[PDB]
C-alpha cells in the first residue's frame, strides 16, 4: 500500500496538462506517481469511469497492480512500455479521431489491453522461452506463448479481490470485453501481426475495407494495436534514440542467455559484439515493419498522420548513420 493513499488522494490534472493527447508525448521525465495520474486521466476522458460504475479506489488499485506486475529490470518490456503503448492508443483514439469508430466496449478492451499486453514479461523471446524449453511454451503449444502469459496475467488482476474495475459491466458486455481483451493481447505478437496484416493491407488497397464488418474491425483492432505497440519508432528522434538503447539492451541480455544456455552466437539482433549492425537493422525494421502500418492507419484515418511523419523521420535518422 501507501503508494496506493497518495494516488487515491490526488487530483488528477487535466489531459491538456499531461499531454496525453500528443502522439510526441515523453514519459521519461515523469515519476511512477505521475503515471498512475496519466493513467487514470485515460479512463477518465474515454468516458470509462462512470460509464461502467468503477470506484476511483479500485481503478487506482488496479492500475497500481498492473505497475507492479511489470519487472522493473527488464531494459524494456516494463511498465513504462505498456503505459506508452496505453498513451499512444488514448493519443490514437483523441488527436487521430478513432475514438468515435469503436464502441464503448472495444474502446474499454483496448486500454486495459494496452496496459495489461506486457505483463511479467520476462525479457526475453517466445523463441527463447521455446528454446529453453519453457513450462508455458508446452502449456501453449509454442503459439504466442509470452502472449498467452500476459492474457492469463491480465485476467488474475481483473479478478484480484478489490481490483475488479469490469465488476459494474452485465453479464453479456463483461463477455463481450474479455473476448475483445484476449485478442487484443494475442495481437501484440509481431508473429501474428505479419500473419495477418497482408489481409489487412489488401483490403485497403483494393477499397474494400469496411469496418461495419465484425471481421474487419477485429482486424483493424490487432493492427492498431501493433502500431500502439511500436509507437517509440514513432516519437521524435532524441526519445527513439533513448528507447532504441533500452530495446538494444534487452536484446543483447538475451544473446548473453543464449551463448550460455543454448550455446549458439546470437543474430545480429541479439548479439551485443555486432552492435555496429543497429542502424543498418533498424532502417530495415522500419521498412519491412513499421511503414506499411502507419500508413494503412493513417488511410484509416489522416488524424493519424504524425505516427507516420514521425515514422519516416527516424528512418531518416537511422540510414544517415547507416550510410
Ligand atoms: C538491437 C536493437 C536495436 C534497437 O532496436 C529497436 N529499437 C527500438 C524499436 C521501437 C518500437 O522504437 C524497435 C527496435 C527493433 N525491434 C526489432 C524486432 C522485434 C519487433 N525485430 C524482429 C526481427 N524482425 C523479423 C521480421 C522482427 N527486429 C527489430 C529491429 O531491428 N529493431
Ligand atoms: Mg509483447
Ligand atoms: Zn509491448
Amino acid at each position: 500500500t501507501r503508494e496506493l493513499q497518495s494516488l487515491a488522494a490526488a487530483v488528477v490534472p487535466s489531459a491538456q496538462t499531461l499531454k496525453i493527447t500528443d502522439f510526441s508525448f515523453s514519459d521519461f521525465e515523469l515519476s511512477d506517481l505521475e503515471t498512475a495520474l496519466c493513467t487514470i486521466r485515460m479512463f477518465t476522458d474515454l468516458n470509462l469511469v462512470q460509464n461502467f460504475q468503477m470506484k476511483h479506489e479500485v481503478l487506482c488499485r488496479w492500475i497500481l497492480s498492473v505497475k507492479k506486475n511489470y519487472r522493473k529490470n527488464v531494459a524494456y518490456h516494463n511498465w513504462r512500455h505498456a503505459f506508452n503503448t496505453a498513451q499512444c492508443m488514448f493519443a490514437a483514439l483523441k488527436a487521430g479521431k478513432i475514438q468515435n469508430k469503436l464502441t464503448d466496449l472495444e474502446i474499454l478492451a483496448l486500454l486495459i489491453a494496452a496496459l495489461s499486453h506486457d505483463l511479467d514479461h520476462p525479457g526475453v523471446s517466445n523463441q527463447f522461452l521455446i528454446n529453453t524449453n519453457s513450462e508455458l511454451a508446452l502449456m501453449y503449444n509454442d503459439e504466442s506463448v509470452l502472449e498467452h502469459h500476459h492474457f492469463d496475467q491480465c485476467l488474475m488482476i481483473l479478478n484480484s479481490p478489490g481490483n475488479q474495475i469490469l465488476s459494474g459491466l452485465s453479464i453479456e458486455e463483461y463477455k463481450t470485453t474479455l473476448k475483445i481483451i484476449k485478442q487484443a493481447i494475442l495481437a501484440t505478437d509481431l508473429a501474428l501481426y505479419i500473419k495477418r496484416r497482408g489481409e489487412f493491407f489488401e483490403l485497403i488497397r483494393k477499397n474494400q475495407f469496411n469496418l461495419e464488418d465484425p471481421h474487419e474491425k477485429e482486424l483493424f483492432l490487432a493492427m492498431l494495436m501493433t502500431a500502439c505497440d511500436l509507437s517509440a519508432i514513432t516519437k521524435p528522434w532524441p526519445i527513439q534514440q533513448r528507447i532504441a538503447e533500452l530495446v538494444a539492451t534487452e536484446f543483447f541480455d538475451q544473446g548473453d542467455r543464449e551463448r550460455k544456455e543454448l550455446n549458439i552466437e546470437p543474430t545480429d539482433l541479439m548479439n551485443r559484439e555486432k552492435k555496429n549492425k543497429i542502424p543498418s537493422m533498424q532502417v530495415g525494421f522500419i521498412d519491412a515493419i513499421c511503414l506499411q502500418l502507419y500508413e494503412a492507419l493513417t488511410h484509416v484515418s489522416e488524424d493519424c498522420f504524425p505516427l507516420l511523419d514521425g515514422c519516416r523521420k527516424n528512418r531518416q535518422k537511422w540510414q544517415a548513420l547507416a550510410e
